[PDB]
């Protein structure tokens, strides 16, 4: 149904849009490092959150350090079985090459380049795909001119080879915050959104206006990552300050997908530890954030 309903999506005057113009709002979530726990990305689960919490939109974090595709290539794989649920489910799906330690982009560009030419050449005809090149650039010597931008300008060019337009999102310095600069110096590409990352343990309103003067200059911004906990992913719950920020996205019609989907025992995991792989879960398999979440995207 959405994706058949809303097609080739594009950008539009600084606006996430569908392929008769409308806007479109993205709603879901992500996973957590796949080469931890990819048991909970399947078509099964995947289903169940489009059915029962409403998501449209699916996105498969692929660590690349910290044992993820650079030690072990092979969770390149599970990010092919989720773009694939993606395509039978009818939803969007972001193929999230999650930079973090390595937290610059060039340190593996040759190996992200090879990745995404074998994507794009996969999935390049399906309109469901979303590249996210480069989760969380981040330290005070990644900078949006030196570090970021150039390295987008070398893995944009072999996504385009393959996959004219499709939406490709580029996260942004200082862990996918810094909009402000890259809004000042954006690249080229049309169909291009910047990441903005938030936390609700982190007091917001600088960030909401910052997310706002990026608007003004036109970049498009999609809100890739967000939880409800502090910026470690863990350290309490905070709701009041995460309905602030899920007002304010609905407001400026900001897409975003919620950090994760996963049982480990922190604060911004959607599930509880007897949670199953497959889904169905019940109120008491959900966290406290998975079940604000779930209502986030049912209201919607
Ligand atoms: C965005 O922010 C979230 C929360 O910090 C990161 O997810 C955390 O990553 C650390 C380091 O890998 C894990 O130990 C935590 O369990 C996980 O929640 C995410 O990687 C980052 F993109």
């Amino acid at each position: 149904s959405v994706v058949e309903e809303h097609g080739q999506l594009s950008i539009s005057n600084g606006e996430l849009v569908n392929e008769r113009g409308e806007q479109v709002q993205l709603k879901g979530m992500s996973s957590h490092g796949l080469q931890w726990y990819g048991q909970f990305v399947n078509y099964e689960s995947m289903k169940w959150l489009r059915d029962d919490w409403g998501i449209n939109v699916f996105r498969a974090a692929m660590y690349t350090s910290s044992g993820g595709y650079i030690d072990d290539p092979s969770v390149k794989e599970k990010v092919k079985e989720a773009v694939e649920a993606a395509i039978d489910l009818d939803i969007y799906v972001i193929i999230d090459w999650h930079i973090l330690s390595d937290n610059d982009p060039n340190i593996y560009k040759e190996e992200a380049k090879d990745f995404f030419d074998e994507m794009s050449e996969l999935y390049g005809d399906y309109p469901n795909v979303i590249y996210e090149i480069a989760n969380e650039p981040n330290g005070s010597d990644v900078t949006w001119g030196n570090q970021i931008k150039p390295y987008a300008e070398e893995v944009i060019p072999i996504i385009r080879n393959n996959d004219p337009n499709n939406i490709i999102i580029v996260g942004t310095g200082t862990w996918s915050q810094d909009v402000h600069h890259a809004a000042d110096n954006q690249l080229a590409d049309p169909n291009v959104m910047y990441a903005f990352h938030f936390y609700a343990g982190t007091h917001g309103q600088n960030l909401r206006d910052q997310v706002d003067y990026a608007l003004d200059q036109g970049a498009a911004i999609f809100v890739s990552e967000w939880g409800t906990s502090a910026a470690t992913g863990d350290g309490g719950v905070f709701l009041d300050e995460a309905q602030v920020w899920i007002d304010f996205m609905d407001e400026r019609n900001l897409s975003w997908a919620n950090w994760s989907l996963t049982h480990k025992d922190e604060s911004s995991a959607a599930l509880m530890p007897g949670a199953n792989p497959t889904g169905g879960w019940t109120e008491a398999e959900l966290s406290p954030s998975g079940t604000f979440v779930r209502e986030k995207i049912r209201e919607s």
